[PDB]
Formats: C-alpha cells, structure tokens, sequence
C-alpha cells in the first residue's frame, strides 16, 4: 500500500472527475489521453465513487459506457480497473478457467481476508462455489492444491515465531520427499497450504539444513508435469512474492508480441498492493525497469495506460 505505485488522488473530487470523463467520452473519436490520465491517478476506492457519481449525473453506468466507447487492449485495462479487486480475482479466476500459472498466481499471492471476499463475490456474479468450479475444471494432485489454497485458510499466528515447528515441517517436507523413494504429496500440500507465508519462508531455509538440495530444487527431483509446475510458481511466490512477479512479468513480455492477459492483470491487480516491490525485484534481476520493458513492448494509449500503473522507474 505504501509499496503500491497507485495512491490515493489528494483533493479528491468525484464529481469534477465524472464530468471530465463524460467530456472524453463524447468527445467525437474519443478522448482517450483524459480517460486514461485520470482512472490511472485514482484509486480503486476513488474510481468507484466516479463510477457512481457518473451514472447519476448520466444515466449510464460508467462501466457499460466504456465498454461501448472503448476497444483492445485499452479497454480491458480500464474496464478491469473499475472492477473492485475482489470482483477483479473473482472474473479472471473464471476466465483461467485450464491455465494453470494464472491460477496459482492469483491464489497463492492475496491474503486470507481476499481469497475469503474473492470466494462470497465468485459465488454471486457465477451462483457457483470458486471450489466446485475448481473440482470441475482441474484434476488429480493439481485439484487437491488448488482446492485447499483457494480456500484461504492458512495459519494466523501474528507473527509469533514457532521454531520448533518451522523445524518439524522442515523435516517432515524432507522425509515426505527426498529422504524417500517415492513422494508423500499429501503432506507437501498438508505443510504448504496450511501454515503462514512467513512461516513457511522460514521452514524452506531450515529445510536447506536437513537437505543436500533446497526446496526448488527438491519439487524437481520429487514430482513431474503439473503438479511440478505448480509446486514451484507456489514456492517462488511464497519465498519471493515480488520477483515471482517480475518474473511473470518478464516472461509475459520476452521474445515476439505479448501475453497481454498476464501482464495487464498483473499491473491491474498489483498496483495497489506491492508494484514498487515489484520494480525493484525486475530491475536488480533485468538491469533495466519494468518501465523500459512495458514501454518497449506495448503501444498506444494502452501503453501510456500500463506505463501510469507501473508508476515511473527509479
Ligand atoms: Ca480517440
Ligand atoms: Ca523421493
Ligand atoms: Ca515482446
């Protein structure tokens, strides 16, 4: 919050800001530069109440006006920064439903009190259960982890250290996997879905203590496909919840075109909570910012839109 790159707009005038963008919308052609400008310097609290002082003074939702008025990538940016983050997770947990990353990536990265709005929210825009969408659309090893972090119901021990079970579940992930000839998945998805993110950073350096390969490492040698897959995106967001961003990020940019979808709701989604965060994790890694790369990759308003969230560069 403080290490979001989107604060909260000073002198903050709902109305002043309705008005504004009614003017842009029917401005002949549209003026998108204004849209953009002034969603991308709000936050998400604040363009709600634009959203609502719009349709009064309009009879247009802003939601649906934009939707009409807007087009590409710009108008997923913009339509999905209206949405509040719980309808946010909640709409692009429906649509990677089948993508696996994407799903491990919002689940494994918001907060018990989030994965809890997300899962009330998913249940009245779909009048389905998130878990019953997930039984439906995932299988075998892959469901069983999916299932229990969507949940959302991790260990809150503040941050009371418990020292002795940091060492138990160090030891009981090396005799689940590495110390034995096959692999005891159940308590790997047992210890990593059940007990805090802090503690489990702690339990995956002891566990270097106990074996000759740290946990990364470990997933490799232990499970395949899938499940591997899953188990490492889960580790890396866990050890390091900003790089498994900016690596995402990276990634989403590399080599031809885009992964638009992953790199918008990333920038969407992360705006408010950790983007400096994430900055400084990709430019220590990548040399150059996350700036230079989205300006590099994208164009348009769309661009001008994503390099506002990203906030500048240091
Ligand atoms: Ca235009
Ligand atoms: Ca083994
Ligand atoms: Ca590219």
């Amino acid at each position: 919050s403080a290490y979001g790159s989107v604060k909260a707009y000073t002198n903050f005038d709902a109305e002043r800001d309705a008005l504004n963008i009614e003017t842009a919308i029917k401005t002949k052609g549209v003026d998108e530069v204004t849209i953009v400008n002034i969603l991308t310097n709000r936050s998400n609290e604040q363009r709600q109440d634009i959203a609502f002082a719009y349709q009064r003074r309009t009879k247009k939702e802003l939601a649906s006006a934009l939707k009409s008025a807007l087009s590409g990538h710009l108008e997923t940016v913009i339509l999905g920064l209206l949405k509040t983050p719980a309808q946010y997770d909640a709409s692009e947990l429906k649509a990677s439903m089948t993508d696996e990353d994407s799903l491990i990536e919002i689940i494994c990265s918001r907060t018990n009190q989030e994965l809890q709005e997300i899962n009330r929210v998913y249940k009245e825009m779909y009048k389905t259960d998130l878990e019953k969408d997930i039984v439906s659309d995932t299988s075998g090893d892959f469901r069983k982890l999916m299932v229990a972090l969507a949940k959302g119901r991790r260990a809150e021990d503040g941050s009371v250290i418990d020292y002795e079970l940091i060492d138990q579940d160090a030891r009981d992930l090396y005799d689940a996997g590495v110390k034995r000839k096959g692999t005891d998945v159940p308590k790997w998805i047992s210890i990593m879905t059940e007990r805090s993110v802090c503690h489990l950073q702690k339990v995956f350096e002891r566990y270097k203590s106990y074996s000759p390969y740290d946990m990364l490492e470990s997933i490799k040698k232990e499970v395949k496909g899938d499940l591997e897959n899953a188990f490492l995106n889960l580790v890396q967001c866990i050890q390091n919840k900003p790089l498994y961003f900016a690596d995402r990020l990276y990634d989403s940019m590399k080599g031809k075109g885009t992964r638009d979808k992953v790199l918008i709701r990333i920038m969407v989604s992360r705006s408010e909570v950790d983007m400096l965060k994430i900055r400084s994790e990709f430019k220590k890694k990548y040399g150059k910012s996350l700036y230079y790369y989205i300006q590099q990759d994208t164009k348009g308003d769309y661009q001008k839109a994503l390099l506002y969230l990203c906030g500048g560069d240091d």
